[PDB]
């Protein structure tokens, strides 16, 4: 029976996945269209800007509140809690299920820091619970994750080595291969559609990059991957820290907590109006590339191109000519980015809806690595001679380095190597990546304990040790 | 203390992966040198074709003979044995440890089907519990696995996934990091060896391929991939089939027996002797591409080029010439080297040396992976239009999938597609190698036991159920 079951798991998660990505994007292309219509006049354009992502959120918050508070946040802290041997029953529901998936689809069109990945383990989760009564939760939730990851992005590895991770002592081997099937499956017929709907043309990577994979970089360079290893840990410690306080202060603090207890959605409105308000084009926008909406944000950081050399014409750029102000050295522009997407992204966690924090941290990483190589690019400007050719610093290698590594020291994974060079399609840097990832552990499991494992102590979720 | 015992483990295995392949590759100069230098007279093209392998594969056989018995086969089947609970304490030895080391660079050296993975799990588990007395085998050889592989190659994921594959029942989650740790930090080390030693200038991957990463394979070609898979998975029945019988025949045969009982070592005479006999190039070698050294088999097998449409001058295919034989299609050159050395690897594979099926399998569902693809390449000669420009089918993409199914298909593992991913450089192909590895063991264990097991149940080894 298990060949129904983990066809069907697959499959169906394959299709909540492409369909959810389907209208997340006609949101954003609507978002878009509508803001340049109002093209003329800087009041209309404010307008637009702000209140399309009002609606998607409060329409999220509340469309959870009405239908399963259960469905708010990232799930993985109560799925970790059942695997311990805790059974949460209320968050395997059907009407989990539909909350979570209606509201996490309106959330992400908004272009809010709020992720996909975190969620797709939940929705996997509930689905494969659901099947089998319909037709043992260490089994189910295990596969459920597997397949979870793997439909989110079309990353199949990356799925089976997380479901090893959130365990707790034992992994059983029979979950390593249904996991494995289940996975490779459901990511196959997700990239299979994408090519069916005109949106890849092969079967291709999701976020897929073109870097020479010849002489993609020296050994003189593996002190930036490595220092940028040790960063992410530290900027992964504060990233947690931070939101821990966050959580604790609205909770617990004498005023505000009694205020915000009655008066339900303020909470999501003022995160998203300030969000928004900050990255206006217009205004701050145009030092932070606020017109870039999350996946465009991740397309240009892992560009092939370096900032810093393309003076003349910036539309020579394409997409990527967002970062180039006419007065400020693109380097700024890349901080100020990292730095107002930092607690952009952390509050924008706390939030009553469906969300998660993988995505948001990757792409704080592509900036930090990015904020690395360009400034590497302006201190080895002559490249190197092979074969009679020269060679020149490519920081795209270190944004995919630094997506990883910051990923890596915000969750205590190692996954997350794994499923950065399964979106970017290209392992010219494997061996890097993983060291960056390793030492990034090593500096943040010396700190501060796993997102997931603040959130669980913040909770107060019955968590056998 | 596990962060001395895991980098040491580690680095030591990094130089005895690399000072083997260093070792290795002079003898295999030294091989074809003296064979060029005899080019005015075959018998002594003759003698010395066949004469370097058979003094390499004796003293490989003799020397384990004399030093540790222990050290004749691929490791495996016993590690397998240990980790279920019986110690079989005699092949955790340093005398098994000098004799596989010495005897397998000797072996390997002679071009006859002798892999180096399964050897270097187990040098690598010795070597762990060698250090542990120094300063419980379940974590111990857990952990000397992932390193084996790793450093053997300069495959991470590969090695760490093949330590879940071989165990029991319940992997241990300490195990997973501690493994992956080892063996990200000895693939890197082994790498840049190759760097500092001229031998790679960057960091790379060991056989890099270099497919277009653009438009690399149509949707109407995915029925070769599965086509490859579950054809692999037959062939991989077939292979262990035989060699099993070979092993019992050997063993049972009523005067077989008698004889080889007695005069040792002429087994490894005879067999090499053959094997040599047939792959000398002005006799069948030229029918066979028997110049090729399992490496270079490898490297033309993965290449770029389409062999049935390079036609005028096969020079302009640098080393790949050797499959353009003046009068044979290149079609019937790869058949003939494939079914060749089918039979070659099943025998080399039961002589009393260190060796093991990973390589040999390897090879040989890369040249049944490029029999399809050179085939394709003759039914679907217009190619597809994409962004104005012909793209064409590339057989160098079947290669890969096959080497990585059949393999699968021999050792009931799905490791191998990692490993042999990680192998290329290239991630272009995951998603449909991952699919034909799976139908490849889908059908292969509906069939016939693991190599691996085969083998257990014949040298009736006390495997626990
Ligand atoms: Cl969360
Ligand atoms: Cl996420
Ligand atoms: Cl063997
Ligand atoms: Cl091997």
């Amino acid at each position: 029976e298990d060949g129904i079951f983990l066809v069907l798991l697959g499959l169906l998660m394959a299709l909540v996945s492409w369909s959810m990505d389907y209208v997340s994007a006609k949101s954003l292309q609507a978002y878009k269209w509508s803001y340049a219509q109002m093209q003329p006049s800087l009041p209309l354009q404010f307008l637009v800007w702000v209140t399309f992502p009002l609606v998607l959120i409060l329409f999220s918050a509340l469309f959870c509140h009405l239908i399963s508070p259960q469905a708010v946040g990232s799930g993985i802290p109560e799925m970790k809690t059942i695997l311990r041997g805790v059974v949460l029953k209320e968050y395997l529901t059907m009407k989990a299920f539909v909350a979570k998936v209606v509201a996490l689809t309106a959330g992400l069109g908004s272009g809010i820091p709020v992720g996909k990945e975190g969620p797709f383990v939940h929705i996997a989760s509930i689905c494969a619970a659901v099947l089998s009564k319909f037709m043992y939760y260490s089994d189910i939730l295990t596969v459920g994750c597997a397949v979870g990851v793997g439909c989110c992005f079309g990353t199949p590895l990356g799925g089976v080595l997380f479901s090893i991770e959130v365990t707790s002592t034992y992994f059983a081997v029979r979950n390593y291969w249904r996991g494995f099937f289940a996975a490779t499956f459901s990511a196959f017929v997700f990239r299979v559609l994408a090519v069916w709907n005109k949106d890849a043309v092969t079967i291709t990577a999701l976020f897929r990059t073109n870097f020479r994979m010849d002489f993609p970089f020296d050994l003189k360079e593996l002190p930036a991957f490595a220092a940028i290893g040790i960063c992410c840990g530290l900027l992964g410690a504060v990233f947690v820290y931070l939101h821990r306080q966050v959580m604790l202060g609205v909770r617990k603090h004498k005023a505000l907590s009694q205020f915000l207890a009655k008066h339900r959605l303020l909470y999501p409105g003022i995160v998203t109006f300030v969000i928004a308000s900050f990255t206006f084009p217009p205004g701050m926008g145009q030092f932070m590339a606020g017109e870039l909406m999350p996946r465009e944000a991740i397309s240009t950081l892992f560009d092939n191109n370096t900032w810093v050399k393309h003076a003349g014409d910036p539309e020579s750029l394409g997409q990527s000519a967002v970062w180039i102000h006419p007065r400020v050295n693109v380097v700024i522009i890349i901080f100020l980015f990292f730095v107002m997407k930092f607690w952009m992204s952390i509050v924008a966690t706390t939030m009553p809806i469906p969300c998660g924090g993988f995505m948001p941290v990757f792409v704080l990483g592509a900036a930090f690595g990015r904020l690395v190589g360009e400034i590497m690019a302006m201190l080895f400007p002559d490249g190197i001679l092979f074969d009679d050719i020269i060679y020149k610093i490519l920081p795209g290698g270190y944004a995919v380095i630094g997506a990883a590594a910051l990923t890596g020291a915000v969750s205590h994974t190692v996954s997350t190597a794994v499923i950065c060079f399964e979106l970017t399609g290209q392992i010219a840097h494997i061996l890097p990546m993983m060291v960056a990832v390793i030492l990034a552990n090593m500096v943040a499991q010396s700190l501060q304990p796993s997102l997931y494992d603040s959130i669980i102590q913040v909770k107060k979720l019955p968590y056998l040790p």
